[PDB]
RNA sequence: GAUCUUCGGAUCACUUUGGUCAAAUUGAAACGAUACAGAGAAGAUUAGCAUGGCCCCUGCACAAGGAUGACACUGCGACAUUGAGAGAAAAC
């Protein structure tokens, strides 16, 4: 019943380059390429935020509206943005 | 706010938001490699052009190429049964 806090003060940056020597960024469809396929369940980094409702949930300027939706950025913690 | 008007007011202008979709692991494609076989015509080597379509790729192309591009190229019962004999059964 308090306004809601923002959880990453940072904006996390894009900047990473996979496989050193055998990949080039494509660039129509904005990823990486060439170099071993790699497993298709190799990528997944575990995730470095968490969020709980308890310490994070709060008043935003959505409240008001009430069509709004969720912050798909709040479930998975890095609403960079609070309240507003 | 500017213009007049006579301090009543009149003019002048009047409703945005191109949205493969919110800051990139989990809704823009298509695969590397390693391991297996591993190059059409009835001996052997080998020119090709076709036929078929829920197979495409390169191409500006209704040219032409990709192994003659590749795959495919088969096969069965609107057979009526009587022709006869034998042992049985039921029957000349
Ligand atoms: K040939
Ligand atoms: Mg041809
Ligand atoms: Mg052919």
């Amino acid at each position: 019943k308090q306004p809601a806090r923002k959880q990453i003060e940072t904006r996390p940056e894009y900047e990473m380059e996979p496989e050193q020597p055998g990949q080039v960024y494509n660039l129509w469809y904005n990823k990486w390429s060439g170099g071993m396929r790699q497993d298709p369940l190799k990528s997944q980094v575990k995730s470095e935020t968490r969020c709980v409702i308890s310490r994070d949930s709060g008043y935003t300027k959505a409240d008001k509206n009430p069509g709004s939706f969720f912050c798909l950025y709040f479930a998975r913690g890095m609403c960079s943005e609070g309240s507003k």
